[PDB]
């Protein structure tokens, strides 16, 4: 009969997937492309290439891979932080919903992975590009897992500066290392230590500017993040016996508040009571002087 | 002095990660392991192996891969359907939160991928295994993305039965094909892929059917507004017969995202008395199983397998 014949045809062919289908599920992703991201990224990749010297067409693919992983990971990051804005517009998950956004972001992680084989035909080198991809993706999720856990289960764990830096080495260092390691493996004195330093500077600076200044006003406070200035402050208050301030910092973080005055109060506690903002600014300058007093690093 | 020296050490070493850090991010995953569920998956693998003959240690790994992807995919599946229960207990995202559960599930996807790399060191075969893994994960997400889309954009698109089957081929068939293709690529010793595709289709339709049938005998699929196989039949049946009020009433209840049992029973009544969608589905599953039962030639089958098939019969 015809039903059996049609079922037979179905199971003997590859799953049917159309262009229209590809478009429908790409919506959460297409939305974040509507706004440009730091364009100075292909900029960073172009700099590092002065040293790696990859051929233009191979470099392009590395760039596409990292751009894709980066843009899609932001979709997930914003769900995980329940963020309202990204690149000055509403986050995808508030528009298309959390379910679609998770699935689309995860879909793009595997599309990124598929691009890797466009880099080489040589089994050995391929094997190493894949291992690098797998390793850093593992590191990336270990660090983000720690960051989310500390924030969502606060005050169960109050991280020390040491713990925060290790989380960053996993998370933000993971994407910087991913980009550098792929290029070093493709290139015809590794820069890994230098790229780890850059990732840390970047994350701490990112935490700092969030309070010093589109994602909204000091949105890291609304999200309750254990940011670099917050970690210094929680440890500073514990160490100095400032019991009341230590507890009020925790309380404000736990409110997940959008109240601008409450956020401003916390920011001035970091300014005048714990001097965490100045501590952070100096810490950043000290890391930068590690490069300078030893060009990309200029941002 | 000191700070700089601590930073030098940090950036020159691999990222620090401990056993304690591993236990913390594994919490959402271990929770679902608290109940084994219908873990007889290891059985289908173990059985298919009688034809594939993979050495016991490679078989263990394929096994771990399948268990990891399947377990972590339910963590994500439950967040995507906002499900309250899984394997009889509160879903992980409701205990550990949506953020940690997504991250933990995604972490396990990559730990599964790293196991793939440990199946062989033959560089060519390795590339093939990675290609299979990559291809099926992509089909899986396309299928799940389409199922979610219809559900969340309802009533913009009402899929037909043919559309539903293509979605299922991508989604459900993705993990069955993934296990089978890996096993087949590894075998020392006609693909069983067509057979496994059919199994995945039977499995999913049967799953849609029992979700409504066990309630007739939670029916969370109704609360989620899912375009399940019986609901798809019911929507196209009412459209075809020009039954406007019934068509609309089915949409209204799905759109309600209701957990009110009397309303859920009302949709089931519609399916039972107006469209006869449950009898239709039962019969459709029977016709699929019979394609295996009457495969005298063994066009699809290589007995322990047929038993499974007949079991799935409704
Ligand atoms: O892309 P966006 O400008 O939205 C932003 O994520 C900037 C950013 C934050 C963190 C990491 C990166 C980053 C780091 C390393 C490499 C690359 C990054 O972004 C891209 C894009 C394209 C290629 C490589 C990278 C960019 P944002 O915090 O300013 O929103
Ligand atoms: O570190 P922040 O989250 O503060 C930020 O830099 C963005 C960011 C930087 C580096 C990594 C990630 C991130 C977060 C969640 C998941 C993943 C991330 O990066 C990858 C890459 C590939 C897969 C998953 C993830 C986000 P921001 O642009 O939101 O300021
Ligand atoms: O794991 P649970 O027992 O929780 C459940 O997913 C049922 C189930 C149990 C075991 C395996 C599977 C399953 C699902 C999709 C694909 C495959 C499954 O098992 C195998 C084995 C070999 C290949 C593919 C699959 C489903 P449930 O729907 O009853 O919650
Ligand atoms: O298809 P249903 O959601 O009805 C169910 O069969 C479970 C299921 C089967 C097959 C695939 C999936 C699924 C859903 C979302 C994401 C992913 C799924 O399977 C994988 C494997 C690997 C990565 C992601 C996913 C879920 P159930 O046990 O919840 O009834």
């Amino acid at each position: 009969n015809k039903m059996e014949a049609k079922i037979d045809e179905l199971i003997n062919n590859d799953p049917v997937w159309s262009s229209q289908n590809e478009s429908l599920i790409s919506k959460p992703y297409n939305h974040i492309l509507l706004k440009p991201g730091k364009n100075f990224r292909l900029n960073l990749i172009v700099q590092i290439n002065r040293v790696m010297n990859l051929p233009k067409d191979q470099l392009a693919i590395v760039s596409q891979i990292v751009e894709l992983l980066h843009n899609s990971s932001l979709l997930i990051d914003d769900i995980e932080d329940n963020a309202p804005l990204r690149r000055g517009q509403t986050t995808s998950h508030l528009i298309f919903g959390v379910p679609s956004t998770i699935n689309t972001a995860n879909y793009m992680y595997f599309r990124a992975m598929q691009l890797v084989s466009q880099l080489t035909t040589k089994e050995p080198l391929y094997h190493n590009l894949i291992t690098i991809f797998n390793e850093e993706l593992i590191n990336l999720h270990r660090g983000q897992g720690l960051d989310i856990y500390w924030r969502d289960f606060l005050p169960e764990i109050i991280p020390t500066q040491e713990m925060y830096l290790n989380m960053v080495m996993n998370k933000t260092g993971g994407l910087f290392r991913l980009t550098l390691r792929l290029m070093e493996a493709l290139s015809p004195h590794s820069l890994v230590p230098f790229i780890n330093l850059l990732g840390i500077i970047y994350q701490i600076r990112d935490d700092y500017l969030n309070l010093k200044d589109e994602k909204g006003f000091a949105e890291d406070i609304t999200e309750g993040k254990l940011s670099f200035p917050i970690v210094h402050a929680l440890n500073f208050t514990k160490t100095k016996g400032q019991t009341e301030q230590h507890n009020e910092i925790l309380r404000i973080l736990l409110l997940r508040t959008s109240d601008k005055d409450i956020k401003l109060k916390l920011i001035q506690i970091l300014e005048f009571d714990t001097n965490s903002l100045a501590y952070t600014k100096n810490f950043i300058n000290q890391l930068v002087n590690m490069i300078k007093n030893d060009y990309i690093i200029d941002h």
